[PDB]
């Protein structure tokens, strides 16, 4: 029963294989067949390739031995080498090409989930090129699907070295009996054979696969599409930052480049954007997913007035100034999406770029508070039931469990009704007690806000909801103004509180707004389609924040 | 007696004024003269610029409004705007040609540091045009420097209307009598005049400090120059990365660009960079100031060989993948220094650039142990005192005032002899017990010092030192190699330890190294010579890591 698969990185994880580049040299510069190779693997055990797989020597310094090694090579095969020959255009240009094998990794993705032990085996070198940080991020990609890395210049030996294959067992703790291998090159395959272990000779992909699943018992092939990677909280860099004396600020951070202020909604966390923050930390930005003012690890002072959205921009600035950031782009969902805005339209200076998912820019009305505006709108009752405090607060921490799995739910798995809720008492009293987990979330999932809703209760929250009327009043200031940096819409079609048909006039205050639009998707937009709010935001990112 | 100073931003703290640019384009395009500051006030109370000041408008929707007032401006004076022009052009290059006048912020920071409370009060507009970023970056720079800013655009009022200037002395809760204002414009001195405050009319600068001198009679203009800006440890934002099990490392982080990380020396902080944290960012780089394995936050496990560079660079390396930082400039000093030299050596595709200060790069000689190699030089002698577990730990805790006291010292100022510390029974067995305070650091800076090693202890930092044999035996592995990226590395002329004459040979391992040298600089490079530290740095990254 195989419980460990180990994979080459060069020809089996990535392509085209760095060694099948010097067989395309030699045909596009009339070269004599098997030159290039020749002079690679020129001395064996004692030559410069062996010296740099083992890490004696850095690639830079290998350039000039595998140049001198090309010469002595063409010497005696009687041709001259071209008047252009450059080993490091030859390698940079190689190095370059490759890219992930997608369907490869997809499928160590597949038997890692299914409780495997997955490890890469490779004979690589340390780059030292000006160009070895394409190689980095390569290898930082790849580091987080696998459970070991082993590198043959780190280790100091090299495939087909049995000892190799014994410090692998050793590190896998398993019997070559519970091992797969998969390698390009036959020599390489020779020593886990000899050990016992099941062998895959990968030529083309879809065949080392088909291989894969009749010796795992696995379906790896024509499997669906899978998630986007999510977010281990254990493995984040937590970021604190005190914005005044009582306030500090809870942030998780990932990534380089420019910055992107990730704001949720209620009743959520950071965690909320578990799919987004390792794409688009891999797209190339620098991610701050934020606990909002009154959640998770963020203070949560009790007053009323410490939520209203005047107070709450002006700490989101002096958060920008304390890290030391002149801007950030700002990407919002439900009450997040509310303060982005506010963000754009009072502090335009430090805002790169702003995104709502499903919250409209509604503009104040100065002829009507926004209290009697909720009775309008028989699907707003329930922020009537949120005004009084105590009450709201009392439901939703009686039994934290129950509140989530009732919340968390996609469009078609409904059990809450949003109208009557103060004439029926509460927001769960036609509710069942021990609702079914949604197929949106893990029990895992629903027990990380739990715990972060333990510490914190919903006041903090629900006094987002208390301040209509300071709200009102201070966003009447801005009636005269418009949004003219980069703005992106996103509407869920499923949003039953927040409609897509409540963000049709934008583009008068926004005129030059851009919008995305998700078919089938409700209000947890985020965790509901996370591939399509990757592209969309990743998009949109490239093109107006760039 | 005066406790508070108020500046203006334009033609006071920024030159030249934006104002003043309209008068150089006038004649530039020999248009009428005084055309342009007329269409500017067009309207007066009403007009175009008093609503842009008030923040009624944003900027972008202000330019079509004095493209109007120019062109009417220009049908009663007669003639006719060129063909190339543009209102946008001019405003874009008058605030992008703006900069900090330098001193009269340094005439603020004085005022500062002698107790006066020190604000900005300025008429300005909500910047949303594609170049905002260079505004934004101006006002964090100068933000900081000042007790609080209160501009027009945010509290809905301007210059020279009276109830800005009361809105001014409540929010500075002080008598216009205790009030200096400092304004280039005549009309907004009248009122703070009408209040009784003490005015200054700004014409040129040293007139102005001459002023400001005569009336606060503190001496500003020919002050000596002042050292660079430092840290308050409680307006950083704290970041912790958990690399394996047991061990947590936190960091500082401050600004964006590059990623910048700091490692300190023995028996140090992330607080010893605190005069360059600031500088860097304010260049345009990410600085990550760490607390080192064993130090401060970070996570301190007893055992010696949690501290060996083979394992110290490996959770480095993990640092990295968590932040998910491809490259990092890695910046060290002491032991610090030490472990950047082997970061190049062994993962050179972390490494964006390596710098050392004080210590130098030698290779290990495989012929001869580091114990034998520590008995050849006397002044080597304390790291033999550093060997036996529980030993210097004792003495260094006993009274970590008087620690920190006898080690944080100028070159002359020193009171310990580093030669027969075995012989003599200890470090501090011939110094005061109650050291004088260096000129080099505050009591308030010594307590951060002790307060960090409280919690921690000398257990951790010491073990650095108790892992020769094994970090030799480490370091053999990369004696075949080179280090071919770019490479800084500034020596200190009075450190007696880390003397500049140990790395001579440095170019035989490196070299293309770049250098620097500090003159009437001892062992504490950070805190002896800061500005000059900040110069050779900023130099370096920008050329060589940009």
């Amino acid at each position: 029963t195989l419980r460990a698969a180990v994979f080459d990185l060069d020809g089996v994880l990535a392509l085209p294989a760095v060694f099948g580049v010097l067989g395309r040299t030699e045909e596009a510069l009339a070269l004599p067949r098997g030159l290039l190779n020749d002079a690679f693997q020129k001395g064996g055990p004692e030559g410069a390739t062996t010296r740099l797989m083992k890490g004696e020597i850095t690639l830079s310094q290998w350039i000039p031995l595998m140049e001198e090694n090309c010469r002595k090579c063409s010497e005696t095969a009687k041709v001259c080498l071209p008047k252009n020959f450059s080993i490091k255009e030859i390698f940079d240009k190689a190095i370059s090409a490759r890219k992930i094998n997608r369907p490869m990794l997809q499928a160590a993705l597949m038997l890692r989930k299914k409780g495997f032990t997955t490890a890469i085996l490779t004979n690589t070198w340390l780059d030292d090129r000006a160009e070895r940080d394409g190689l980095a991020q390569l290898m930082c990609e790849l580091k987080m699907h696998f459970d070991f890395l082993i590198e043959s210049c780190q280790v100091g030996m090299v495939k087909p070295e049995p000892q190799i294959y014994k410090f692998l067992l050793d590190t896998l703790k398993a019997s070559p009996s519970e091992v797969v291998f998969l390698d390009d090159i036959g020599a390489n395959l020779k020593p886990a054979r000899d050990l016992g272990m099941v062998t895959i000779l990968v030529q083309d992909t879809d065949t080392a696969l088909k291989e894969l699943e009749k010796v795992t018992g696995i379906q790896l092939l024509n499997t669906p599409a899978p998630l986007p990677t999510s977010c281990n909280p254990s493995d984040m860099s937590h970021g604190y930052v005190t914005v005044k004396p009582r306030v500090r600020l809870h942030f998780v951070e990932l990534g380089s480049g420019p910055a992107v202020c990730l704001c949720h909604g209620f009743p959520e966390s950071w965690y909320s954007w578990r799919y987004q923050i390792p794409a688009l930390a891999q797209a190339g930005y620098r991610v701050l997913a934020m606990d909002m003012k009154g959640y998770g690890e963020s203070s949560a002072p009790p007053e009323i007035e410490e939520y209203c959205m005047e107070v709450l921009c002006k700490e989101m600035v002096t958060f920008l100034d304390k890290l030391g950031l002149s801007q950030a782009v700002f990407i919002g969902h439900d009450w997040g999406g509310m303060l982005v805005w506010y963000m754009a339209l009072f502090y335009p200076e430090r805002v790169r770029a702003v995104a709502s998912l499903n919250t409209p820019f509604i503009p104040a009305n100065p002829n009507m508070s926004p209290l009697e505006s909720i009775k309008a709108n028989p699907v707003f009752d329930y922020q009537l039931y949120f005004q009084e405090p105590g009450v709201a607060e009392a439901e939703l921490e009686q039994n934290l469990s129950r509140t989530f799995k009732s919340l968390f739910r996609a469009s078609d798995e409904s059990v809450l009704s949003m109208h009557k809720v103060c004439e029926a008492g509460g927001l769960f009293v036609n509710s069942p007690e021990e609702p079914s987990l949604s197929r949106m979330v893990t029990e895992e999932e629903i027990q990380f806000y739990v715990q972060q809703f333990k510490k914190s209760g919903f006041r903090g929250p629900l006094n987002w909801y208390r301040n209509m009327e300071r709200n009102w009043k201070w966003a009447c200031k801005s009636l005269g103004r418009k949004i003219l940096i980069p703005a992106l819409m996103v509407t869920a079609e499923k949003d039953f509180v927040l409609v897509p048909q409540m963000s049709q006039h934008m583009e008068d205050w926004i005129p030059h707004l851009k919008r995305g639009h998700i078919e089938d998707c409700g209000h947890w937009t985020q965790m509901d389609k996370p591939t399509e709010v990757n592209q969309i935001l990743i998009k949109w990112l490239d093109s107006d924040a760039r």
